[PDB]
């Protein structure tokens, strides 16, 4: 079982820190069910956002090996180029031996500047790896550096620590009752269906069912844009001028919960969750976002509704386990 704490940054961000080589070079990367590379910051970038960020130095390295294998990763939120190499990675106390990984070359655009992590380290299927690059779980599993080939995630709310990725492992005490399994519904992202979102018997959204995603790195809670206004509107948020949508704390003490039905068990989500209050400023938890993929316009189920359900993301079974937080 590998252990490794989340730093919880303003409950919007959640990394770990790693080490990579001999003697280990130190880099906090977010742990993201949303992607599958693993990448940091390299000597061989001269972007901005790696002259503010830890670099790694492949010559200070006695394990690492090079290759010629290129990179190239798009996100949500931008781009990088990098190259692969295999180096020996720590990670939650776990020595990952011969773990390939990108170094990168370029990191454009003021997000990764401003960021306050070096890397990201997917954990999703290989199956969305860009170079087929092998994905730190899964090297873990081929080695059998773990024992149960699944994972869990404890997030922290109120900024607290005690964030949590869990290694082939699962901790009891972080949950209530019993886990719910969700068969994973396409094998790529940690896809699930959604049957229904619903406000006090009424189904405000994805009615008939739609297709939505669990993701570590995403913050918020996001869906179609369309779909998405529905639910602002029921909750009471509008947009201000400089673009926000600000709703009224007292909202909170008055609106119904928001369930989500999955797999037929309802997931509640209380106004506390889903409403951000930030010295005076309530906003919505609800994101607008087209996500057009084949099987449709994807939900986005972030850290708004990790925080509330302890997760388990099971490789051994292809299955997605839900419990309340304790």
């Amino acid at each position: 079982i590998g252990d490794e704490p989340l730093e919880n940054y303003l409950d919007t961000e959640y990394f770990g820190t790693i080490g990579i080589g001999t003697p280990a070079q130190d880099f906090t990367v977010i742990f993201d069910t949303g992607s599958s590379n693993l990448w940091v910051p390299s000597v061989y970038c001269s972007s901005l956002a790696c002259s503010d960020h830890n670099q790694f130095n492949p010559d200070d390295s006695s394990t690492f090996e090079a290759t010629s294998q290129e990179l190239s990763i798009t996100y949500g939120t931008g781009s990088m180029t990098g190259i692969l190499g295999y180096d020996t990675v720590q990670v939650g106390g776990i020595s990952d031996t011969n773990q390939i990984f990108g170094l990168s070359e370029t990191e454009p655009g003021s997000f990764l500047y401003y960021a306050p992590f070096d890397g990201i380290l997917g954990l999703a299927y290989p199956s969305i790896s860009a170079s087929g690059a092998t994905p730190v779980f899964d090297n873990l599993w081929d080695q059998g550096l773990v024992s149960q080939d699944l994972f869990s995630v404890y997030l922290s709310s109120n900024d607290d620590s005690g964030s949590v990725v869990l290694l082939g492992g699962i901790d009891s005490s972080y949950y209530t009752g019993s886990l719910n399994w969700v068969p994973v519904s396409v094998e790529g992202y940690w896809q699930i269906t959604l049957d229904s979102i619903t406000m006090d018997g009424e189904t405000i959204a994805c009615s008939g069912g739609c297709q939505a995603i669990v993701d570590t790195g995403t913050s918020l809670l996001t869906g179609p844009t369309s779909a998405i206004a529905n639910i602002q509107s029921d909750i009471g948020a509008s947009e201000n001028s400089d673009g926000e949508m600000v709703i009224s704390c007292s909202s909170i003490d008055s609106l119904p919960d928001i369930v989500f039905t999955i797999d037929g068990v309802q997931y509640p989500l209380s106004p506390s969750a889903y409403i951000l209050q930030d010295d005076d400023s309530c906003t919505s938890g609800f994101e607008g976002m087209d996500v057009p993929t084949s099987s449709g316009e994807l939900w986005i189920l972030g850290d708004v509704f990790i925080r509330q359900y302890y997760t388990v993301f099971d490789r051994a079974n292809n299955k997605v386990g839900l419990a309340p937080v304790a």
